[PDB]
């Protein structure tokens, strides 16, 4: 209730060490919504939103030069469940001599206090605010014109593949798709629209973007927020120019924008 | 509700500075029965408690050679008054090079909240716990028989000179003076008895221990109130809340005026054993 954010809690920063942490009980909507293989899994977008956070809190009051957030080369480890005992979660800060900000979201194994749990690792740059770009939705959508398939068919067999998405996680309206990108109509879940205001990077709303492309998130080279993911009525999907097959690991480029084009958030370098 | 400390509740550390809020109201029970010529003011001790506990969170997990806290040099500057308006309280707290940590008590004006107001400050030790000294009650005893004031005497002359202190802030149960001293009896007030276990250096107890230099004060002709002004050291021993006697002298610096008296201050259970020492605390005179 008195939290600082859904997924930053609160503020746990000794002399030594810069720290937020969160307890997490399986009743969050981005836990009991987000049901993988039969358990309350932490989504990968909902990393972006903590580490933002974080980063927008730690760093102190700032001036225009410093007020705004991006995110650099992300890695996942082992994913945070929840089971019938909540699950602790703690946001590390650490400030690099160049003036960027290294994060790091862990937690301490009920198996071993002593042990630690790494999820995931990433970077922070403080930049001037960006304009955002824009997008061609007109043509866009043109070139996505091959087998569409409606949202249901999307979430049947992401319910099939074992990916059971509650209703605060049924973000995707449709797919428009061609051989080469997807195009996905996004739509904010019902449940979730009372909270929505406290967040930038919606777990519904990202997650939906990720969903428009699907194996599992493993790292991501660059985030960048230009407004709010809330704002976002689409999203593209689009390979990143590597055009590396490998095994099942894939590096891709994902963007949401509003109604007119305008992009809020961009996503560069996913794996 | 979700306070870490009556007198810290939040942590505010950003990167550039580790640091404690608090927002006081005016209803707790050390600014409502704290009034100092009408107002509601921050009793000096309290700012005590606020540096230990945020130095006691600050350090980490603490090995037993830093499992102790003092305080040093503390100066206090403009009081925090509550008149209406909640005031937002900071701890800041800076490393130093030495080891030794400075902390800042201070807010920004709601008028104006660019500006700064530095209320408290001072240095705090980390190190290892020290043994408790004892008091010879019996002896110090026999030497404070020369006069005597009760605890309506104390209360009653209190209001009489500016300082309205309500049942939270009546610690004191009787005084013995003795020429150069003072022997405090003291009790915890029944009404903070149940959040008593918060605190390690209470604010009842504490204020009551300095109080106690009424003793030296009683019979001056339009006696003015004197309220913290610096204090030399600070020992912690054990949690206050044990305390039943309290020694007042004079420091041995022979300095002791009307606008300013500099005092060493003793807490003791009934046994004798010290709890809360603090050397050198000056008083100043209020205007
Ligand atoms: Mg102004």
């Amino acid at each position: 209730p008195a939290y600082l954010h859904p997924l930053l809690h609160q503020n746990t920063s000794t002399l030594s060490e810069q720290r937020y942490s969160s307890t997490f009980t399986g009743q969050e909507f981005f836990l009991r919504d987000h049901v993988v293989n039969g358990q309350k899994v932490l989504p990968g977008v909902a990393y972006l939103e903590m580490a933002r956070v974080a980063v927008d809190m730690a760093a102190g009051v700032r001036t225009d030069n410093h007020s705004a957030i991006q995110l650099k080369n992300i890695v996942w480890a082992k994913p945070v469940i929840v089971e019938d005992a909540p699950i602790q979660v703690h946001k590390g800060l650490y400030p690099e001599e160049n003036g960027e900000i290294t994060f790091e979201i862990y937690s301490h194994p009920r198996e071993a206090e002593e042990s630690l749990v790494v999820h995931s690792q990433g970077r922070a740059v403080l930049r001037s605010a960006m304009e955002a770009p824009a997008l061609d939705l007109s043509a866009i959508q043109a070139q996505c014109t091959e087998s569409s398939y409606s949202f249901s068919q999307c979430y049947e067999t992401f319910h099939r593949i074992g990916l059971a998405y509650g209703p605060s996680h049924q973000g995707i309206e449709k797919l428009f798709v061609g051989p080469d990108q997807v195009l996905a109509k996004l739509v904010l879940p019902s449940s979730v629209t009372g909270t929505a205001e406290k967040f930038v990077l919606h777990p519904s709303v990202m997650d939906a973007a990720l969903q428009a492309s699907l194996s599992l998130p493993f790292a991501l080279e660059e985030l960048n927020i230009y407004s709010a993911s809330t704002a976002a009525a689409w999203a593209l999907v689009r390979y990143s120019d590597g055009n590396a097959t490998t095994q099942k690991v894939q590096k891709l480029d994902i963007d949401l924008c509003d109604e007119q084009g305008t992009i809020c958030v961009s996503m560069k370098g996913f794996t």
